[PDB]
């Protein structure tokens, strides 16, 4: 069948990638008691957007429900799923025949049919219509909210849909579940995406000069991603932290817009990854500015390496993803008291929260077709109430078919630092004499993509890792992953 | 005083820019009758957005108005002016502890008072009760209507704000005839987005290669922008038109998104522009993808270039611009009648809206924080109901410190010919076995960037232009 691609060295995503996802809705909702017989799901996407009251068109990205049923890249469509018969209907806009005046020919209504593989295309104006004809028991629509935003996603709307009826719980928790879960064709995008956007951080740390702007950086890797893997948006904004802003985890943003100079002795903290049709990845690269650890560079580093290896070798079926952690936690305190930074009884440290002050988020994260993907607190599961744990994005166990983020990092935060230093069941395991030492130093992440696998993990994402590796990339070299 | 920079060699913007828009404004309000002693010009800024319902952030881009007279980067401010005494007050959000550790540092008031050099900085949460404690007469708000868009501008509110009185029609017309003059720093950041843009579309010129993809090029441009313009955004998404495509005067969008290879005898047409500090650049270059002419190629190049020209000879203060837009129209029908595409009276060619045929778009629009800028239709300025000219952005009179763009361009469009064909009194212009030859050939669009002087114009643009500067340009190693 069809496929999209972009040309060049760039990936087939077959379309049929898509009619399975509508394929395995289906087969999840009719096993559902609450579902009946003669049920239509009826999903919305995106439509076209302008900057405010401007004329300045947005550039259109779907939405990431209606992406992974259909796989469609135009604006203003609906889709539609039989659920009995699992046939797809694809819903475009009605363009009339003038507007060829500025867009060229209008494709017509097989043209998509054949460009998307589903079993029906009609014009949105004519839903209604088409639905009623079908004679449908209930419109299965998707509203429920999301755990990482807190936003509620609407439900799809029509002119006359108030003559059906219409349920608005069913559907979210099933379409997640289905999405937590990655098809092998969906694996083939995401190892994909982490191909390019692995290359893309080694040209990086090829290119890193002392004196450039962070954002010299965000040019460069964005640049790489799109001219060589078609990769037109960033999975989300690229946080180019040098020196003391390596500390700050979501710099970047337009309040913190990667405006440094990079100086001699920094550290780099580069968390940057390309979007391919509407699929992500997420990788953080952290090396000295001036391509040579020093001794405090290298131990930091080195901590935050040892915890990354040490949760992919631990990752299987069955973990309970906070036991990863507070797995990575234990280590950073083991190490930061092995450097001379922390003293005293580690499990005591851990007593204390102590983890939570180096490492204030989460270990990692669901990835797919959003960067914080769907699925990681569905019904029952509950989020930790402590430091650190509580900003996990997923309380789950690990199952196969889970794509995750394994990001620990080690950072010296000026307030959090004060916080424990101001408190008496924290402050005597500080020793103030080295960690003075370590203030302003900013911060290291290492933030691999990986699958659950039956047997583990597969490890999608390839860069320099060691310090030997990193230095010898820096100096232009060609590196072996866990 | 202090400046917006991105160092290296990017451009230094003196803050003292918005203050003299927000002085500007000040001034044209005292003037107007309606206007009660008193007033307070109350504005919103843009807030942070994510991707629907995901918790994707999308980068923050200011809102144009508030922008142009504050120059403020962050999301979630107000902004408001004493339009008496001109004083500015900024409020900006009260931030908890933790935005110390996902965001960055916490800048005191006194950080953005410095930053922006604004009269008093204050907090979101304080806005009703430092506004209270003024005793406005009224606050003036901003709403109107787009002319290019039709969107209704939203006008600021804040919790307590029904407690003023609150006049929503008076400012918008005068903060956007503010906005149609440029001032001299203004025009200082403009020059700069079209030498940066310029530069970039020279660089694209030199790398085309055939067998490349359309979107090699966009990403250059972009990249070429960001890293030594510090132009992070477009001003509008990047047209990269090749072969047949550059028929396609709304190409690059989601739904065409500059993916075609680039074939051997394909023209381009590359519409791109890089936003700095928002404010905009828009710049066509038009060239043959292999860096040699055709003889068809280089007729219609010559016959835009011709118009291109004609028209910037003859801009000056009282133009009209749809005097400009017509004389395009005629020079395109004299070229393409001197090709022999078309034959007869060319008067009668213009009588019968012929030039629409192979230019449906405007002839050129203000340009300023906004690529399509506000003020074209002001009320009292009507749209002319005309093919060609019913396109058009603005149809007043040229007055010194406007920016316009000056972007004619010829056309086969298929929908276009087809109808003039259809219609005797059209289709005895146009020569059918001649004109069989350019179907799918795309189209020519060569646009430049320019400021009403009190003479004439100033050329912002400065990409190769002849046919043989283009070949030069793309031959250099
Ligand atoms: C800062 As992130 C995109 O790794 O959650
Ligand atoms: C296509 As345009 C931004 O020049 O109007
Ligand atoms: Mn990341
Ligand atoms: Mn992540
Ligand atoms: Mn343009
Ligand atoms: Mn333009």
């Amino acid at each position: 069948g069809p496929s999209f691609w972009l040309g060049n060295e760039t990936l087939k995503v077959p379309l049929a990638l898509f009619a399975l996802n509508r394929q395995r809705l289906c087969e999840r909702l009719r096993k559902n008691p609450a579902v009946q017989a003669g049920s239509i799901v009826v999903l919305q996407g995106g439509e076209e957007t302008q900057r405010y009251c401007t004329d300045t068109g947005v550039l259109f990205r779907q939405e990431s429900f209606f992406h992974w049923a259909f796989g469609v890249t135009e604006p203003g469509c609906y889709g539609v799923i039989d659920v009995d018969t699992g046939k797809s209907t694809l819903f475009v806009p009605r363009l009339p025949a003038s507007h060829a005046t500025w867009m060229g020919k209008i494709h017509s209504k097989e043209h998509f049919k054949e460009k998307y593989a589903v079993d029906d295309v009609q014009y949105v104006d004519e839903i209604a219509s088409v639905l009623t004809s079908q004679k449908p028991s209930v419109l299965l629509t998707l509203r429920g909210v999301n755990t990482d935003s807190g936003s509620v996603c609407r439900e799809a709307s029509f002119d006359g849909i108030s003559k059906f009826e219409v349920n608005n719980t069913i559907l979210h928790p099933e379409i997640v579940e289905c999405q937590v879960f990655k098809t092998d064709m969906e694996l083939e995008v995401l190892r994909y995406t982490n191909k390019i956007s692995s290359e893309a951080h080694r040209e990086v740390m090829k290119a890193v000069k002392v004196g450039m702007k962070e954002y010299e950086l965000e040019s460069l890797f964005e640049h790489y991603c799109y001219s060589r893997g078609g990769m037109r948006h960033s999975s989300y904004t690229c946080i180019c932290g040098s020196g003391e802003n390596s500390a700050v985890l979501h710099y970047g943003h337009a309040g913190a817009p990667n405006d440094r100079t990079i100086q001699n002795g920094d550290m780099c903290l580069f968390d940057m990854g390309g979007e391919y049709y509407c699929f992500a990845s997420d990788i953080t690269c952290s090396f000295p500015a001036n391509g040579k650890f020093t001794a405090d560079q290298k131990a930091v580093y080195e901590a935050v390496l040892r915890s990354s290896r040490a949760v992919m070798g631990a990752m299987k079926p069955g973990v309970w993803w906070p036991d990863m952690h507070r797995l990575a936690d234990r280590i950073h305190l083991e190490e930061l008291a092995h450097m001379g930074i922390l003293s005293g009884s580690v499990d005591a440290m851990v007593q204390a929260h102590l983890g939570a002050v180096f490492m204030p988020h989460g270990l990692g994260h669901f990835l797919g077709i959003d960067v914080h993907d769907v699925g990681g607190y569905p019904e029952g599961v509950e989020r930790i109430d402590e430091p650190g744990l509580r900003s996990l994005r997923t309380a789950r166990h690990l199952q196969p078919g889970m794509v995750l983020t394994v990001e620990p990092g080690i950072y010296f935060i000026d307030h959090l630092l004060d916080e424990a230093l101001a408190d008496p069941a924290r402050a005597s395991f500080l020793n103030r004499e080295v960690l003075q030492r370590f203030r302003g130093f900013g911060g290291v992440r290492i933030e691999e993509d990986v699958v659950v696998t039956d047997s583990g993990i597969e490890l999608l994402t390839c860069v320099p890792r060691t310090v030997e590796e990193i230095e010898a990339c820096m100096a232009g070299c060609d590196f072996t992953p866990f």
